[PDB]
């Protein structure tokens, strides 16, 4: 599995390069790994990868949330690949051809999928909650073995994790901001993925600190 | 709603710049209207769609199938209409804070948002199409005035075209490729989406014609 220095993964969504990185750099000595989304790929270009591997090391995971069609999902995840991530993020509702094209391509070019299965904002349950035993399910069953779930609901959480194994790999947003506690969500998850509370402190540094501290224990 | 060039919208998903802009300046006396995707955008960048905007008089669909929380949703969008898009595609499944969160920003920034309800893919089956008829009466709802059914299922794009009402503008992807037939997915979209039938043919100009001429008659 993974290893994530600190459980603790930044959710790098600024959309300014020059903050991105001003940021990422504040925090570095507290993390190893680095999730990246649309929010900084649509504003700076897919090149930005590139540019954090060359500053910091860090593994970067493509929170791309890809959810095409079976052929349009390899074509994504071969570019995302071709830029330098280690791993994708992938949405389970639309079907298991669709994260089955995502296995292909990561197994190819040898990187990681991670299969999100419910997520942690409130209009999660209108329909993906639902789904999401049964998704975890899918994921089982397709070989997945990197997974994505809702601090923001511990229960929801746990039953992920129920579903899986403790042999699976689980990291889980909604940590702060959206109100998940670090503490609890390390209970269930490996590591917690932390973007606003981190990102628009005041002192980015002191903000990862605190948090680390709050879970010593757990590392 | 949005003057569709002959009911047709062109699937620019060719990954290289110089074959998305040949291909498209050959097309573009049948189309003035093309969807461009992450396949295009990831690996050319976010530049393109103002290039497009410089080299054809077409407006751009920007199909991202937005699927993210609230708060990612509005940077996504506000990106992606930062860079010259007239429109961007979203998925429902998410939920309705998801989806108004992108239709905010389309209100505060001028521009469109196309509510992606049920997919063209055999895996939509599994979860997608049992919430399909509830996320489009969201949608209906929401204030969502233009739609993406699949032409696949004609039957669903039918109560795709009932729930949303005459006036809602739709417009079908998987014509061609995915098996979808243009005159039949016409009786309910106001527009087709074709890709690998128009920009994987030896003569796209021909392939568009071709396609054009078998609905003259709905023209
Ligand atoms: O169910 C999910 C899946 C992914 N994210 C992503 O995780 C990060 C959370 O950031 P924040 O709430 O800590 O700022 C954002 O990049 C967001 O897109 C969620 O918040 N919830
Ligand atoms: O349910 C959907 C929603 C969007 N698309 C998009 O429409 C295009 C279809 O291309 P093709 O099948 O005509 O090549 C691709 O960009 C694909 O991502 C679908 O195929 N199905």
């Amino acid at each position: 599995v993974m290893d994530v220095m600190n459980r603790l993964i930044l959710a790098m969504d600024l959309m300014n390069r020059d903050d991105a990185l001003r940021v990422t750099g504040e925090v570095r000595e507290y993390i190893d790994t680095v999730k990246i989304g649309y929010p900084l790929v649509l504003s700076e270009g897919m090149d930005i990868i590139a540019e954090f591997r060359k500053r910091f090391g860090c593994r970067i995971i493509a929170d791309f949330k890809v959810a095409d069609i079976p052929e349009t999902n390899e074509k994504i995840c071969r570019a995302t690949f071709k830029a330098g991530a280690d791993a994708i993020i992938v949405h389970g509702f639309p079907g298991a051809d669709s994260v089955r094209a995502c296995l292909n391509v990561a197994e190819e070019m040898g990187r990681e999928v991670f299969l999100l299965t419910e997520m942690s904002h409130p209009g999660a349950e209108m329909f993906i909650q639902g789904a999401a035993d049964e998704i975890a399910r899918m994921g089982v069953d397709l070989g997945v073995k990197n997974y994505v779930g809702p601090s923001t609901r511990p229960e929801r959480l746990s039953r992920l994790r129920e579903i899986i194994g403790q042999d699976s790999f689980l990291i889980s947003p909604g940590v702060g901001a959206q109100g998940g506690d670090p503490g609890e969500t390390l209970r269930f998850a490996d590591a917690i993925i932390v973007g606003r509370s981190i990102y628009l402190a005041d002192n980015p540094a002191a903000a990862a600190a605190g948090i680390i501290e709050s879970i010593k224990d757990l590392l």
